[PDB]
């Protein structure tokens, strides 16, 4: 009766609620997803509990196309969703169902307000604002593995001299921008938490590398479908833009 | 054998291939929607023939409930598959089928370069640049129609003044855009598609109201997993940068 959603630590998506004794069950859990999770089961009619993924990951393979993360769990059917900011791939999409996506996004410019700067074909041309992204992230992993010519040559500079312009976490990364002329190159819902806490940064430009995060279901699963309208519902009476907000404001 | 393919003449996805003589069959089209077909049917092998959508609507309801356009014609089993700019929306999905967005976009800011402008923002607390949207599409139709309290402040501006922010079509609205001091709001790809032309031109801020264009079939096709994951593949593959950078550079 009471599905099992496997969810990742993750802010503003899932974190840990804060409490002055120790908390038990999902009122340990807050955050969009969180929410979301608690319209979809008012909109279908379901229990749930959440349980954290126990490695902590995403899920991807490994050398021997073994799964770990959440994509395992619902292979393994040891959960029966999972509602967090899981990407839809097409890797993943293959052994799992994936619902369309409750919130899209790309690769935007975190920068400064006021400055020239105005796209990814301006800091690409230039030498002097140093840009880079987190270091062995989804960004970079774009930029290194990415075949198109004007992001091979954005990847060859920020690669270069020992990789100077990458930064070890996103928390960094911003501590660069704010101290330093540094222009970060990171996901655009990150870069829209960050300019809603620094009003002396902005989003440069728009997206590149669009992507989609999904409900994940085991395949075959009936709840695929009925997610998926769910979610275009909750996004036509605008409640994902008000959740949006909330968490992000 | 053949699958019948429903489109819609529509710039740059669909349009009429231009020749000194009548031309007959796919040939008569091109476009990055033929382009995408061109693919799925080498990834998932089969014939198509592609069929212009007769009466030239995407599909909507009337007043009784009943639809036309390409959702028509993949209810009425008249078309196996629409390989159209065709939003993914809660009230078609539920009678027809979507693949996953092979083309995420939203609402974005068309300006002139080098301006203080820098997003919706900034946009809804002057009264100074007359901005507004293309009367009766569907960014006019969102800022309508939408409960945001800042939307709503935006969509009072626009229709204010016996709504002469508004323009007639993109055409009109990108010729008003380059001659007075107006900015438009429009779907992001239309933008990106003038932002190329127009060199004096680029795009301000990021997306509102995000969306993506899927291929339609019937439910119940075999198709939808089919081509969500070509889908996915083509885009992984970076194939889909290349056909968006083809059509609208
Ligand atoms: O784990 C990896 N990526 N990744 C997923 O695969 C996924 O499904 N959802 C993800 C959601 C988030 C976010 F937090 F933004 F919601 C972030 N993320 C974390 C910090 N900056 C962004 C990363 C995700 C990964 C790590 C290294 C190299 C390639 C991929
Ligand atoms: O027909 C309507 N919308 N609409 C769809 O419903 C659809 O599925 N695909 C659409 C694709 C395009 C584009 F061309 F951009 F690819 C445009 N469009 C045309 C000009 N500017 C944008 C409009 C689409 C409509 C008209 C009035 C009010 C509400 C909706
Ligand atoms: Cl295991
Ligand atoms: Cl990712
Ligand atoms: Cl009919
Ligand atoms: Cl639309």
């Amino acid at each position: 009766r009471t599905l099992i959603v496997t969810t990742i630590l993750e802010e503003p998506y899932v974190m840990y609620r804060k409490s002055d004794k120790p908390l038990y069950g999902n009122d340990r859990f807050e955050g969009y997803c969180l929410d979301l999770l608690k319209e979809l089961s008012n909109i279908l009619g379901f229990l749930y509990d959440v349980k954290l993924v126990p490695d902590g990951k995403y899920g991807a393979q490994n050398d021997k196309g073994e799964w770990n993360g959440m994509v395992k769990e619902l292979i393994d059917h040891r959960a029966d969703l999972a509602v967090a900011p899981l990407t839809i791939t097409y890797v993943r999409e293959k052994v799992i169902d994936f619902s369309k996506p409750f919130m899209t996004l790309g690769i935007s410019i975190l920068y400064r307000k006021g400055t020239p700067i105005d796209s990814a074909d301006d800091l690409a041309k230039q030498t002097k604002i140093e840009y880079g992204a987190v270091r062995d992230g989804s960004t970079m992993t774009f930029f290194k593995k990415s075949k198109i010519s004007t992001y091979e040559k954005m990847w060859a500079f920020m690669s270069s001299r020992q990789q100077s312009a990458l930064v070890k976490n996103s928390d960094e990364g911003i501590q660069r921008v704010l101290t330093t002329d540094y222009a970060l190159l990171m996901e655009s819902t990150s870069i829209e938490y960050v300019t809603q806490r620094n009003c002396n940064l902005t989003q440069i430009g728009g997206l590149i590398d669009s992507k989609g995060y999904g409900v994940g279901t085991p395949i075959g699963s009936p709840y695929r479908d009925k997610i998926t309208i769910a979610i275009l519902q909750l996004q036509e009476e605008g409640k994902l833009h008000m959740m949006k907000e909330k968490w992000w404001r």
